[PDB]
């Protein structure tokens, strides 16, 4: 069960604390968590009805904020883990938010256009009470895409009748209709900000230093290419589901992928030479970044890791007791909702432009999260540094020692 993993690790997070039992027991339960049925008219002419939610874990800091996933296999446990989860996302970083998440069980490959069209209007229909600007914006996020993003944002200024700032009520829409400007390298760039924060932790300076990534997808491919222009690294390794390519000279960022979209994959590529991920992993370099599958790191693979830094861009790709192990060989973890925070943190900026009713540039926003991720970062490893305990739990403690004190200021707790 993804909610009592949730909150095992609240548990384990408040271990290395001092919150009191009140506190504790509020955070174990989301605070509001809505399942609507959510009607649409088929191609065919039937109407079919589907489950959506909208979990609300905790606004004590702010309006909720969180994705909305379209997944056959979506279930009540995993959307409120997810926005357990998405609260202290948004605490590691200080925003002034707090934890969302939405979920539709549907299969969207079997929709049409407008089917999902339908879909997304008859969604923001059903959870329009429970959303809004101030109240809670939701996010793209599995299956979903900007275009359905818009299509939301269209059917709540419709409903709403546009008594405010309804480009602000959902974040991740298209640029012409309230959207921001470096969305696209959210998360890579936030990794790379996170890698150079360790690496002058650490004392490591990365230029002409070796990076081997591990997922050659959106995230991964920009954080090597990120890597590759401004951190001055060189990209030895890259792999794909179907395999992986390490070259000790170094790989064109660009090249790998125009290859893997010519050809489907990264295989086989000129020069480099065809590697398994398993080995790739355990590749001996300075960043290793899992931007793939999770779970990559387990007992079989824990001491073989021979990165100084594990850079974890995927969703906990490192098992805790894999944790334990690395942390036990001196590797330096930056924490998987630390890493990755690039992504909501854009999207807070892009909130935040469309309440304004200004919007930036390209510079200011890379300028902006260069500071929130290196303040982020340099809390965590003070946190590391003073408790003597490992990062993942330093960051834990910080989200959570965040909330508590917003949820202690507004007197929900007296304790």
């Amino acid at each position: 069960d993804p909610f009592e993993m949730a909150v095992k690790q609240l548990e384990r997070a408040a271990q290395y604390m001092d919150i009191s039992e009140e506190a504790l027991e509020w955070l174990k339960k989301p605070m509001r968590i809505v399942e609507v049925s959510v009607p649409i008219e088929m191609d065919d002419g039937s109407v079919k009805v589907f489950t959506g939610f909208r979990v609300q874990h905790n606004w004590a800091r702010g309006p909720t904020k969180g994705g909305i996933r379209w997944h056959p296999a979506e279930t009540l446990s995993t959307v409120k883990a997810l926005a357990t989860w998405m609260t202290w996302k948004v605490a590691v970083v200080d925003l002034p938010y707090g934890g969302g998440k939405g979920g539709i069980i549907v299969n969207p490959k079997e929709l049409s256009e407008r089917e999902q069209e339908r879909l997304a209007r008859a969604y923001i229909r059903a959870v329009y009470d429970v959303i809004g600007p101030w109240t809670d914006i939701p996010a793209p996020d599995v299956y979903t895409n900007p275009k359905i993003m818009g299509w939301m944002m269209d059917e709540y200024e419709t409903i709403m009748r546009r008594k405010g700032p309804a480009f602000g009520v959902i974040t991740g829409k298209p640029l012409s209709i309230g959207g921001s400007l470096g969305r696209g390298t959210a998360t890579a760039q936030g990794a790379i900000f996170t890698i150079r924060e360790a690496a002058k932790a650490l004392g490591i300076d990365l230029k002409g230093k070796k990076i081997a990534v591990q997922g050659y997808g959106n995230a991964g491919y920009y954080t090597a290419k990120l890597a590759k222009e401004q951190l001055g690294m060189t990209v030895v390794a890259v792999s794909d589901s179907r395999g992986g390519i390490y070259n000790p000279d170094g790989l064109d960022p660009d090249e790998v992928l125009k290859w893997k979209r010519e050809h489907g994959s990264v295989k086989d590529f000129p020069g480099a030479t065809n590697i398994t991920n398993e080995e790739l992993l355990e590749l001996e370099v300075d960043v290793l970044a899992p931007a793939a599958i999770e779970e990559v790191i387990t007992e079989k693979n824990a001491d073989n890791i021979k990165a100084k830094i594990v850079a974890e861009v995927a969703n906990g790709p490192v098992t805790p007791e894999a944790d334990d192990i690395l942390r036990e060989k001196g590797i330096l973890q930056i924490p998987d909702f630390l890493c990755n925070a690039g992504g909501v943190t854009v999207s807070y900026f892009e909130w935040v432009q469309n309440i304004n009713g200004y919007y930036w540039t390209e510079e200011e926003v890379r300028e902006k999260l260069d500071k929130k991720m290196t303040k982020a970062f340099w809390e965590v490893y003070n946190t590391h540094k003073d408790k003597n305990i490992h990062m993942r739990d330093a960051a834990y403690v910080v989200a959570v020692s965040r909330v508590y004190q917003a949820m202690k200021d507004r007197g929900w707790v007296k304790k």
